[PDB]
């Protein structure tokens, strides 16, 4: 009798329930940023979530900023993702690839030919960044030329082509948490004077140019987008977030997208934060007429409330799904939740990744069987 467990129709995609695996960077790609059988197992284990949004996946080496995240810009990478989508689909799951460009949240040691990370404007984020040779201060990034934006937009279009060939049901545009697109959206990071800076509609321009390009590949009802309307993560700031996101969301609503994915302000990227704000999903339900996914800090009870009060249509869980591959079944049965271990969120191997237990061992067996079958299919 939990609305969390009610099947949901996503414009032809028959989701098993109203719960979503939030996108989660795990830094466990194989060589050349290629997904592995072990990654296929991880997603196959979590196929019981109604919808699985993959970890952020860079559209280019220029768009990477952390070790061993997977890409979607080479055929080798596509072939690795094929194991993932095959195993998820053999378990009757649904999976969207999250397309990524870290913008200024990178280091030249990740970049082709030691180039600086690129950004709307040359403003470094505060603090330090993990590199192949340890922690380092951020560099001032290079501000993109006007004629380079169309080239980054085209990288998204090519990424969407590769996502479709890899067998993803859809794609999610990462426009949150301080990365390239979010940097363009906020006037604290966007100081451009050309047609991508200045007015609210110029700073949003790159998001709409990305959406136009990827909707030449997928139908718009298979394209989602993720926003963080009020976060300080990675040095973000903007002088009028209400007017920024109300506009952006109202314009997103007329685009007939798969969904809008909003992060609650009580999350600062990957951690909980003490924070008062009125730019939460309650505020954006009015302005968006499509499918609305709410994310960040939810438990069973608080997620159920959002659905019951119709403040959202779907609820995304991140850290709990890291630790509970069968989170819907645990909610349904009022079962204890495995605690999540932050120490193994990032990097490493099966430990803290595929070795969290199920309520039903046949669930683990079936995920292993499909991961192994998927590897044999796409050897
Ligand atoms: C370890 C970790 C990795 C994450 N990676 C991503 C990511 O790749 N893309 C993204 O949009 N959000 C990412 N997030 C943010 C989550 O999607 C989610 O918004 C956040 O964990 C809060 O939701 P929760 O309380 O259900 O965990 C990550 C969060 C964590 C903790």
């Amino acid at each position: 009798m939990l609305k969390l467990l009610e099947p949901f129709d996503l414009n032809g995609l028959e989701l098993a329930n109203r719960m979503v695996m939030a996108p989660l960077t795990r830094n466990r790609a194989g060589p050349r940023f290629v997904p592995t059988k072990m990654n296929a197992l991880y997603y196959a284990q979590r196929s019981g979530l109604g919808l699985i949004i993959t970890e952020a996946t860079q559209i280019s080496q220029q768009g990477m900023g952390y070790p061993d995240t997977p890409g979607i810009y080479t055929d080798e990478q596509v072939d690795g993702w094929r194991m993932v989508t095959e195993a998820v689909h053999r378990r009757e799951g649904c999976i969207f690839l999250q397309l990524w460009h870290v913008g200024r949240v990178s280091h030249s040691s990740f970049q082709p030919n030691g180039q600086l990370p690129v950004a709307p404007s040359a403003i470094a984020p505060e603090g330090e960044v993990m590199t192949y040779d340890g922690i380092k201060p951020f560099e001032t990034p290079r501000a993109l030329e006007t004629e380079e934006v169309a080239h980054i937009v085209e990288d998204y279009r090519k990424a969407a082509i590769n996502a479709k060939r890899a067998g993803f049901d859809g794609i999610e545009i990462h426009s949150a948490n301080g990365y390239l697109l979010h940097e363009f959206l906020e006037d604290g990071t966007n100081k451009r004077t050309d047609r991508y800076g200045g007015s609210i509609e110029n700073r949003a321009r790159i998001v709409f140019e990305v959406l136009d390009a990827v909707c030449k590949v997928y139908p718009s009802r298979r394209v989602g987008i993720r926003l963080s309307p009020d976060t300080e993560f990675m040095s973000m700031s903007d002088s009028d977030r209400p007017a920024l996101y109300s506009y952006l969301v109202q314009e997103l609503s007329r685009r007939e997208l798969a969904y809008l994915h909003l992060i609650e302000p009580r999350i600062k990227g990957n951690v909980d934060v003490e924070k008062e704000s009125s730019l939460n999903v309650e505020f954006f339900r009015p302005l968006y007429k499509g499918v609305l996914i709410t994310a960040g800090g939810y438990q069973k009870e608080t997620g159920e409330e959002r659905l019951q009060k119709q403040h959202a249509d779907l609820v995304a869980y991140g850290r709990w799904v890291i630790a509970n591959p069968d989170l819907p079944s645990r909610f349904e049965q009022n079962a204890p939740l495995n605690p999540y271990d932050r120490a193994t969120f990032y990097g490493g191997n099966e430990k803290g990744y595929t070795d969290y237990p199920f309520l039903d061992p046949r669930d683990s067996q079936e995920a292993l069987k499909e991961a192994e079958a998927a590897e044999r299919k796409w050897r």
